[PDB]
């Protein structure tokens, strides 16, 4: 009913635990788990299918309110999030009717083996060797892939790479993780988002049936090229991550904030009296909330945008694509500049003593830091500039 | 003799282990004894007592290139420096003599548990009471302290707390760290600057002899309030902080730059063919060498000032001194933005793939956002605004 109460509920649960899980990385068993039971899994799903059938603004402040209590688990969630409407992007009626139903009525967490985004199709480590059925088999190791280990139902891309008709293709499935052959690694390190588990995975003759590949033989490259539907698949996502930083830099924010009105001490020599009336400190918060202030407010009408270009289903032009895509990319700017420049500068505030390892206070700044290299913030700049002086759009692609 | 060079030496020695240094935190048990072994312990010492005579840019050379190596081995050596120093500060001929000579000829660590900077002095945890013969006994425990642990003569500040004349100075003094009833404590943590040993110092009815205290009673704030060889202390130790941060801000920039050159991909999506000629990549390169171009060259200035200043001696007039704190206070500013911008910077040029813990390149902003903290940087950059427009120096004291 409420889905955001719901995840507000969540959020307190795991303020208790955020320092010790980001300390201790590896996998949030429990967490997951915690969100398995709310039944959150399937929020955007449609309520014929099973689902809460949230609408983009809800879903996504669902997705800021469990990343301002924990990055890793706003990632998580988040990422989860974007899977599945895959398969209305590029799948058939068929398949959104089965598996959406599924994934609702077995509440599945969703991970992806998916693109390379920085990699020629050739290259790509997964193959996908057509079978005589009209399915595929896959092999190799995916490096990077986002919440395999533990997901129920697997969005893989393989790239057929031996020398017949459909040679380059990507291929697009879903398939469960637990299939023999699939192998979800347990190697996820790095710096922040410790708990996202974006290790390998790696796939040694696993079949892929013909009813699981979705659309055809690169689907996503023919939606790409003609900003058809499958085209969403950018916006959607860069859309998410900006909220996760921006919920980040609320968590940081919110945590600093509390810090300075019961911990921090003014600084004597200037004869300050109370830490909350340093004319620095001030400003210092009026700066930070300002920086959210708009990053949010553009984020919140970015989302509106992608409602109505959503519910347009395969009305949609280039034009509708291409303007969706100029906003998220501004977003996904402002969110990342915003939450790193917030969670390095609360400290500024914190003061000394804050950086004992019992408060964590850095795992905002090393959460945003990790995500916000996803793909090169340069570029998405570069996209909105090309659009304001040329009238350019982005060129379709995994992240633009 | 060249200390430099010596310093050079260890850098490389320490390269193979800083990322593990860092992970492990602790004490740096075998780096220490190769510094010791090195016999830059004693750079600042006079010449005629064994030392190297060196003077302040030559010193600050020294610890920027161990900064550079790592972080928290710059703080350490440069912090040692500025211990002996306050025998000619405030302390006799015959006490420089003395302890000069010790620190020398032993290859002695330095320490101290001195100021609390953000405490009136009749709240400062060490007490120190007058005993019979002229010297004192300590006790309490100092919570903040800097390389107790590991040193063999303590720099100790403790307060005159009872009734007597003496009531409510500060008493300075050095003691050797084994003497009985000092007990520097193995608890310190943070996220950065894991290695400084900079956790609390127990002083149990510690006997300070009456030859081992600097000056008179509440020498230290006499000299404050007259501008006096003693006011020395914050622009020498502030301008090593400076140092400190700008040495890490180069060790992180040299990092980067190793990584983009042989690891770094380029964004094939934006057509770029080698990572080492993306545009974006390349200015933020320009950017951040600038900013150290500044930074450094205002740094090197500051040194050369306080040689001036501290080859006045006792003839050194307070104008001198509050023109020298406001040149160190822009300095510390200076440092401590662009080794921020710096350190959090270099992982948008890096990418996705630095994030491994196996780099450890996040140790370079989480050190330097650290020691930042060590007093405010709002208010060395609102010393300079008074100067500026009102012709005011900073009050001295332990940090301006």
């Amino acid at each position: 009913n409420d889905p955001v109460a719901v995840a507000r509920g969540l959020a307190e649960k795991w303020r208790a635990t955020a320092v010790e899980r980001d300390r201790a990385g590896g996998s949030a068993t429990a967490e997951r788990e915690d969100l398995r039971a709310s039944g959150l899994l399937s929020l955007l799903v449609p309520r014929e299918y099973g689902g809460w059938g949230a609408d983009w603004p809800t879903a996504i402040e669902v997705v800021r309110e469990i990343a301002a209590a924990d990055g890793s688990l706003g990632h998580l969630f988040g990422y989860h999030l974007t899977n599945a409407p895959m398969i209305e992007l590029i799948g058939s009626q068929e398949q959104e009717e089965h598996l959406y139903t599924q994934i609702a009525q077995n509440n599945w967490w969703t991970g992806n083996a998916s693109s390379e985004n920085n990699s020629h199709v050739l290259d790509w480590k997964v193959s996908a060797t057509p079978t005589e059925d009209g399915g595929y088999v896959l092999n190799g190791t995916k490096h990077f892939c986002s919440g395999a280990k533990g997901s129920d139902l697997l969005f893989v891309f393989g790239v057929v790479q031996d020398d017949s008709p459909q040679q380059g293709a990507i291929i697009a499935a879903a398939i469960p993780t637990s299939r023999a052959g699939v192998t979800p690694n347990d190697d996820w390190a790095a710096i922040g988002m410790r708990q996202t588990d974006s290790g390998s995975t790696d796939f040694h003759n696993v079949k892929v049936e013909p009813d699981e590949v979705l659309g055809a033989p690169n689907a996503f490259v023919l939606a790409f090229i003609q900003s058809e539907r499958g085209s969403l698949f950018a916006p959607i996502a860069q859309l998410i991550f900006a909220n996760v930083y921006l919920g980040i830099a609320h968590g940081a924010l919110d945590a600093a904030r509390e810090y300075t009105r019961t911990q921090a001490r003014p600084w004597t020599p200037a004869g300050i009296q109370q830490a909350t009336e340093d004319p620095y400190t001030i400003r210092s918060y009026g700066e930070f909330t300002i920086a959210l202030q708009g990053a949010d407010a553009a984020a919140r009408e970015a989302a509106h945008l992608l409602q109505t270009v959503w519910d347009k289903g395969d009305a949609l032009t280039p034009e509708d694509r291409g303007e969706l895509m100029v906003k998220v990319s501004g977003v996904k700017a402002l969110a990342t500049n915003a939450a790193l420049n917030i969670s390095s500068g609360v400290f500024e505030v914190i003061g000394a003593r804050g950086t004992h390892p019992r408060y964590g206070f850095d795992r905002f700044w090393r959460n945003v830091r990790t995500h916000s290299l996803h793909d090169p913030v340069s570029y998405k700049i570069a996209d909105v500039g090309k659009h304001t002086l040329n009238g350019q759009y982005p060129i379709p692609g995994f992240t633009s």
